[PDB]
Order: structure tokens, then sequence, then C-alpha cells
């Protein structure tokens, strides 16, 4: 018969040795955040439908205003009436009601504080003293089993810990001046060095932003999303999922800095911002890099996002995982071939970036991502195709053939979506038992 | 979903009243009002409520215990579930976002940071694409899931239930103040366009016919551990909850080309609206009692203008049941519930009169959150429909502490929104 499906036997079957899996070599510096195709000059612009050359989320807000006025859902994608297509971009565009400028980028601004010092939680809260009193736990293995229940009330599906590797921290990060209101945020933008020096508490000074020595540990989450909504890409419901989920990204990082500030310690949130987050999940123990670029969990493929938070609470670092995921990215190449943009690599792994975009000096998939960003303004959305059609974003890939788990070598419209299943934040009642947790999976 | 077709009752409000029936200020409630606002510490001092539970807090954590003579396994462990406790609050003002159109409760869109990067779109200013209240009411259900309502119905507006008058603060005042220069201010219906707050009024439209009532879900082992601090982590987490739960669905309907009231704890009474939108029966505990989760439960709700189709109201048995058990009655640390029998009588200012319901003292409740260092719960933890910590920190959890052994109960597909 049928073994019912052990998410923690899974990961203690792939668990690895400790140590950094990411392979690098010489030519390795820490990666400024600017250089990204969101930000970069040569990327951050692209043209709309008429040729007119903008920054790129307003030649994409061109094409979904053209696309609801002509009762489409993507591009060449007919919707049933215009009131669908409306109703997607306003799914869409609610998603993002917790998230700054596609990403909560700027470091110590708006939701991503610091410093929980001047939230209106911990003013309410002071008089209890809990963000001043000493920490009345030190142990590591208590610690990690406390912050793991707090993650999951914050929302977070998977969550890991690892000791914080700074060659993944950005060296300057993009932010916008301490006195520059939101409406102008996106004209103000600034580089601005995160830089580690011997202070008691993460501060920020006009000229750095200073993470402190003691910052031993990063903390990092996986948000899932849907399924359904996913593999409608690139069209509006794959949008609406990714946003809501960046939404939830900023609550979960708020949560549990409250949480850490309140058990004694500091925490530092970052959603999008501060460093690369494939690389720490990957650390983490979540999953391991993939052809496309991003982590691949056994719960999810790569339907999930991260966000991490970084704190000087002693953890105990969880250990990498190894189930395949290389070599089937090795033979596998269905996102390069089905990328509209062909921005993924069907090429080996080198130690050589292929553009400004991409940090050289770690041995991995080598992307255009500029080419990636040049779909967005054409699709009106943010593309994931690759998510959708990598066969680990399918359910139920895993079986058990007796003695192990193993992955299932044969895995190699939008009017049914909103008629169709759907349960609290896109969860899937399917596949929830999955992510239940023990302290026996929380801490060893 | 076979359960809740089972058990709809045609259409009709179930809350009976009288001719005595007034709107209700909110400044009555036991958490506002002057009567019962201040409460004595344990060392004797009087204080602000939540000023004198706090005081527990610290003396409890202090003493290595995680509620009323409640020993922990140690102070590190007491010390944990307060700080999940506080931490669950972080998306909260002031223990209920109860200020209508202040801080996270705007009352339009138009000045908030996602409204803004949106604007060239034009959603908000766009006419409605859909006024069939079939589709709509598919649209913004499905919305409200991806939102985090575990339940979600909807209910033409009975504006009995609408505090005649909110309590809230100038719109100056910063943060810092506001607990200290709280005011109150008329809630007010009249042939406007939008919903508009002035100097003098919160004016609601003529046009707001409908009101969605969510349920967010709470963890039953936590809930359990009541009165302690577990309970109240997640109590707190859940408030957090409703906050983005409101936010996120009052955008999704302006971006249609409606408006939407968001309002948490404020505007108007949750459990008479939960009741008409079908979510679940009133109780003896004076709480709405769901199929799905019991009394255990968080609602929240959005007035809106968007065409729907009302949902019925559902009876399966909650009244009758109540009518013999007595259980939270008899365990209520401060014989705040009635043993007796309904009436149209409130027991003090803090109830309204003019509907038929068990009068509780709810002076009575407040009063042992100073003692107990929390927000009780009790009641809701000994409920028959809702079926130590040390064992909750090591036990089973899941995201947004929700339970996959009963996930599947709120799956949801057309046939079940509308
Ligand atoms: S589609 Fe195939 S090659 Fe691409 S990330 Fe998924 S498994 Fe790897
Ligand atoms: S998001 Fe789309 S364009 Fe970008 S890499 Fe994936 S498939 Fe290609
Ligand atoms: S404990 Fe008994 S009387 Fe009280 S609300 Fe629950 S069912 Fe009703
Ligand atoms: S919360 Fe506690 S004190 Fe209040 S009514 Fe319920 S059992 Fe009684």
């Amino acid at each position: 018969a049928e073994k019912e499906k052990n998410a923690a036997e899974i990961r203690q079957q792939f668990a690895m040795t400790a140590g950094s899996p990411i392979i690098v070599n010489d030519k390795l510096e820490r990666y400024a955040e600017v250089r990204t195709a969101f930000t970069h000059p040569t990327s951050f612009f692209k043209p709309n439908y008429k040729g007119e050359v903008k920054p790129w989320f307003l030649s994409a807000y061109d094409e979904k205003v053209r696309q609801i006025e002509n009762g489409e859902n993507g591009p060449k994608m007919k919707a049933k009436n215009v009131g669908e297509a409306r109703a997607g971009r306003a799914l869409e565009a609610a998603g993002w009601t917790l998230d700054i400028n596609y990403g909560n980028i700027y470091p110590n601004r708006f939701f991503m504080l610091w410093s929980g010092e001047t939230m209106t939680n911990t003013q309410l809260w002071a008089p209890v003293g809990l963000d001043r009193r000493p920490p009345d736990t030190t142990d590591p293995v208590e610690l990690t089993n406390y912050v793991k229940f707090a993650a999951r009330m914050a929302g977070a599906d998977l969550v890991g810990v690892a000791r914080l590797n700074r060659n993944w921290v950005y060296s300057e990060a993009v932010t916008i001046p301490a006195d520059v209101p939101y409406e102008q945020s996106l004209h103000k933008e600034i580089e601005k060095p995160i830089v580690f020096k011997d202070v008691p508490l993460p501060i920020e000074t006009d000229d750095e932003l200073i993470i402190p020595n003691t910052c031993e540990n990063v903390i990092v989450a996986g948000i899932a999303m849907n399924r359904e909504m996913m593999q409608t890409a690139p069209n509006s419901m794959a949008c609406a999922t990714t946003a809501f989920c960046y939404s939830r990204m900023c609550m979960f990082d708020m949560w549990l800095c409250q949480f850490i500030r309140y058990m004694g310690y500091y925490a530092i949130p970052s959603c999008n911002g501060v460093g690369q987050s494939v690389a720490f999940a990957v650390e983490a123990g979540l999953g391991q890099a993939s052809r496309m670029g991003a982590c691949i969990t056994p719960e999810f493929g790569p339907n999930v996002r991260l966000t991490k938070v970084f704190t000087n609470m002693p953890l105990v670092p969880d250990k990498p995982i190894d189930f395949g995921v290389t070599e089937f990215c090795e033979t596998c190449k269905k996102c390069a071939r089905e990328c509209p943009s062909k921005a993924i690599t069907e090429g080996p792994r080198t130690f050589e970036g292929r553009s400004i975009h991409n940090q050289s000096g770690k041995l991995q998939w080598q992307n255009d991502y500029n080419k990636c960003l040049g779909y967005w303004p054409e699709s009106g959305g943010y593309c994931g195709v690759c998510v959708a059609v990598c066969p680990f974003t399918k359910g139920n890939i895993w079986i058990h053939d007796g003695v192990e788990w193993l992955i299932d070598n044969t895995r190699f419209n939008i009017t049914e979506v909103w008629d169709g299943k759907i349960n609290t934040y896109g969860l899937d009642a399917d596949h929830f038992r999955d992510t239940v947790s023990f302290r026996k999976d929380r801490v060893k």
C-alpha cells in the first residue's frame, strides 16, 4: 500500500553534513544591490508597447491597462470578459498592500526598521520592559525551538537557521535618505554601504548601515505561493499570488523581529533587501539552488517566496539538504526551453557572471536577468513561467519504494481558477500536513 | 460545506428585538467607559486596566509563572510566552484598531503607499466593470480567503449594530498621545458619494448596503491554556491577522471600483454582524459560535456599496444547547456569565438593551484581566463547541497556527461561495 507521505522523514533522509554547499573561488566579492536588474541603469528602463522608454514598472502598467481594456488576462490571453480582466488586476494590486516599491528593499525605512523603539506596538508595550530586560534564555537549543514556533505563528511555511555568511550580504544597499517622504522615494534612491563593526546594536549613520559583529545568525522563512494561481503564469493570477506573498513576507519580518527583540536580542528585517535570499535559504537547508536560479524546496519546489531576519540570538544552525536537484537540473532544462525571453541558460554552471547582474565567483547557472525583466513590460506582470513549469512545483512528486523516498522521474484557465479551489492564504489542505511541526522537527 | 447547507435557515435577521432598541455608543464598552477603565494592580495601585495587567505580567515573569498561580518551567519560558503575546499585536493599535479612519483603519485608500504606487493603472478611479452581485460575491469571497479569512459571509448592513458614536482621536494627534486624547464622535448615514470624515462626524453613505464578515481562526492548543499566556498569544496574533485582512480586502474592493470601510474591533458589533451573515449563532457567553471552530475564532468586518448576495443565517442548535449547558458560566473565574434565561434588558451600561440575549456582566470579566495578567478566554476554552504550556511550545504547530487535521473543512469552491 502507498506509504503515507512524511515530509520530516524526507528532510532527514537527504540531510547533509555541516558546511556551506555553495562553491566559490577567489574572484568572489560582495555584490552591490544597485546591480540588480530592477535598479541598475542598464536595465531599469524598458519600452512600453508604444515604444516609449519608461521605468520598467510603468511600462508594465501601460500593458495592464491595455489588457483590461481589451478583456485580456495576459499577453494574447483573452479573459471571459472585461470584468474578469479587471478583477485579476484588482487582486494583484491589493496583494501588495504591505510592501514598499516592489520588495521592501530600503533598509531601516518604512516597514523594515532595524530597531523596534519607534513602532506603535513597542511604545504600547514599553511598561513591561521586554525589549529592555536582558535575555532570560541563552541556550541555543531552547531559543531555536522558541523562535521557530514564533516563525510558524508569523506565517512561515518553512523555517531554517544558518550562520550568517557575509558573502551574500550586499556590499551597498539601495535606499533613500531619511528625510525623503514616500511620494519622492523612487526619484531619490541612493546607495549606502552595509558594514560590520564592533557596536552593540544595529545602527544607521549618515554614511553607513552598521551591522554588529555579534550578528551571528540568519533565520530564513519560506512563504508558500498558490499552485493553481502560479500555473496561470505569465497571466494575472500568477501576479496575484506573488503579490499577496510579499505582504505575508512583510508581516513575518515584523512579527519575528518583535518576538526576538522582546526576548532580549536585536533583529534586522529584510524582505527583498540586505542580502541574497536564495543563498541564505540554501545554507539554512530550505532547499537547493536550481537552473532557474531559485531555491527549490521538497514541499513546494520553487513555488515559494523567501524572506530572512538577522540576529545575535544564539541558535542551532540547520543542516543543508541534497535531494538531487543539481543532477535533475543538469538534464531537465524545461524552464530554459519555456522561458519566453530565453533568459535561462541551457549550459553548465560556471564561476563567471553573464553580466553585471550576476555575482561572479560562485558556481551557479548564469542567467541573463536583463532579458527576464524585459518580458515583464511585454506581458504586463512578473511572469513566473519558469516556476510554473518546473516539475518540482507539482504536488505529489515524492514516492516511497518500500525502503526510502525518491523523486518520480516520470514528472520530468483563469475563470476556472476564480471558480475553483481556494483556502486560507491560498494554502492547500491536500498538502498542508507536510508543514506540520513538532519540537523534534525544530531542534535536534 | 454539507453541514452548512443542512442548517441554512430562510432569510431574515435571527436577532429578536423590541421597540426599545437604540444604537449603542462605543464608549460604553468596559474597555473604554470611565466606570470600568481603571483597575487596581496587585500592589493596590489604581491604573488604566491594561497598565495594571502589565504589572502582573512583569510579576509573573520575575516569579517564573505563565499565569495566575501557574508555575512555568522556568523564568525563560515565562518570558517567551509574554514575548510571543506582545509580538502578536504588531499590526494592531491600542488593543483592537477601534479608532475609525486612523492608522490602519483608513476609510479611503487614496493616501496609502500601495494606492500611490498603483495610481497610474487607475483601478481605484475607474468605474466598476462588474455590477452583477453573483459574480462580485464569488470574486470578493475568493479575495477574502487570499486575505486570511478562514470563514467569510455577507449580510445586508443592519444599522442597529453600528455604534451610535465611535471612540477615536483627533486626526493630527500623534500615536504617543493617543491613549490620553480619546474622544467620542458620531457615526451618521447621509446621502453622500463616499465615506467621509468631517470635524464633527464620521459619515457613512446611505449607499453602504452590505457588510462582509470574516472569521479568523485561533489555535486550539494555545487557547486551551486560558487564562495563561499562550491563550493571550493566539489572541494577539489573530488581531494582526484581522488588520491585514481588512486592509487587503478594502484595497481589492476599491480597485474593483467600489468603496470599503475597514473596522476590526471598531464601527459596530461584530457578533451581531457575524450572526446575520451566517457564520454562526450567538451563545450564552456572548460569542458567535461557528460549526468549524465553535467560538474559538476572531471576527472582523468590512462595509461596502459593492453589490453582493447575502448569505443565509444558520441554525445548528446552539440556542437550545446553551439553554441547558451553562459550562462557561460555571467555569468563568469572575462569574460574569449568567446562568439565567435570555431577556431584553441589559445588566449594566456595558450591554445594549432591546435585543433578546444572555445578559452578562462585562465589568466583572474585565476585572479579571489585571488579576490574571492576560485576556482570559476560559469561556472559549471550555465550550464544547470549541472541541501544559511547555507541551504547547514543544508540540504541534503549523502556519498561522492552523491545524492540518481540520483545514480541509474550510476549503472553498464556487458552489459554496455563491
Ligand atoms: S525546470 Fe527543470 S532545469 Fe529548470 S529549475 Fe526546474 S528541475 Fe531545474
Ligand atoms: S520569470 Fe519568465 S522571463 Fe524570467 S526567467 Fe522565469 S520564465 Fe524567463
Ligand atoms: S459553554 Fe455551553 S452554555 Fe456556554 S457558550 Fe458554550 S455551549 Fe453555550
Ligand atoms: S473571558 Fe474569562 S472572565 Fe471573561 S467571561 Fe470569559 S471566562 Fe469569564
